[PDB]
């Protein structure tokens, strides 16, 4: 499809390549102090979230149909899927067999260097990464899946039908791809790990909560809004 | 002083169950099985919190001077210390060598009957309990310590100087007692006061737990607990 192709093109451009990969800050051993954290750690965690939202936003803008949705709805979909997309993209691009977190900017960091800012949450993501990797999801299948996480019903959409339309479009594109390379199943197996993912988002909210409590540095505003809008109260 | 100390001790003892009005009817140390957390666990956790609330208020009312602070400041101090006090009184009352949580009603429960509702937080409390017990804090020393958790600076007080005054009064009372029983005139005291910052950290774990449960939203919190959660979030 030209669609599939546009999805893959959007996806690949939204992450880095082996070249663009940044070992400038990477250290294979750091001796941190567990269960505590300073302002640098907290800022870097927030900055990694921020930059991921910026990248995810540009990625979404290249999904055909997405940019013509209402602004409100664009924001709503992005904000509602952000954490879920952050984790999924992180898990898919990282290298858990080496303890390597690879973020969308190309920044590579070791699990121990992420321990301070992220807490447990980073270990939990790596476990998810390993589990997502054992499914062997190829790039076009993934390029579709990720878009379907974004383009989905959310409460408060102004034009849910347009969203549902686009959702169907992308579903068909995926279905078609997984038929073409076969020559319902992997999918049921994929959906099997969604609870891991729902839990992982939850861990993210808890970690933001905790850091907000700590208040060493204030969250960026859009991250802060997402945190708050996600809360049912 | 003096008689202050005596009023503190009297308030403290009257605010908890007698060794003989203790309730083991619900105690079971063997809990088969997990996994996750059902709704009966969440309600019991909220109910246990609730039950300490009214008791801590009557306890505070018997601290000399406390009723002579502004009503607004009274509410603020209670709400801001509820969690810390709940934990401190629990940690002191309970028996961590045996896994026994003893609540202010007299209800005795095993750490595994509290795990589902409280999560990690109960282990953290028990660790604190064990550590508070190694200090061998006698009842008057404790009767003072608890009051000092309540009577302390908080943001929004109308008369912080008066709160400070009463705080100092109680501090002196404590200092004096710990000198009169340890060897005059500190280590033990600086070790006692060491527990207050730990207690804040445990309050934090409580908020995190309430957050998480509010997120899960099996059962909603009681409004007054909910209000305390919300008022004591700086946002
Ligand atoms: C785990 C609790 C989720 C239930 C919360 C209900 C609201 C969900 C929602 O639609 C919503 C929104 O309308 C705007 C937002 O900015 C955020 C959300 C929350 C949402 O997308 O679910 C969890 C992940 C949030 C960050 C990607």
């Amino acid at each position: 499809a030209n669609l599939l192709t546009s999805l893959v093109r959007a996806h690949l451009d939204s992450g880095p390549s082996t070249a663009k990969l940044d070992y400038s800050k990477f250290q294979e051993l750091v001796l941190p102090h567990f269960g505590k954290e300073d302002a640098g750690d907290v800022q870097q965690f927030y900055d990694l979230l921020s930059g991921s939202l910026e990248v995810i936003r540009k990625w979404a803008e290249k999904i055909p149909g997405f940019a013509e949705l209402s602004p409100a709805d664009q924001d709503l979909l992005l904000e509602s899927a952000f954490l879920e997309l952050f984790i999924l993209r992180l898990a898919y691009r990282s290298k858990p067999g080496e303890g390597k977190l690879i973020f969308c900017s190309g920044l590579v960091l070791h699990r121990l260097q992420c321990a301070r800012g992220f807490g447990d949450w980073i270990d939990s993501i790596l476990a998810f990464s390993r589990s997502l990797h054992s499914l062997l999801v190829d790039v076009p299948a993934f390029a579709c899946l990720s878009a379907l996480v974004l383009i989905t019903d959310r409460h408060g959409l102004q034009e849910p039908r347009r969203v549902e339309e686009l959702q169907n479009r992308i579903a068909s594109c995926l279905k078609e791809h997984v038929a073409a390379v076969a020559g319902a199943s992997c999918l049921s197996r994929l959906l099997g790990k969604l609870p891991e993912l729902r839990t992982l988002c939850t861990q993210g909210l808890q970690r933001i909560f905790y850091l907000k409590l700590e208040d060493l540095v204030p969250p960026p505003p859009i991250i802060d809004k997402i945190f708050m809008d996600t809360l049912p109260f």
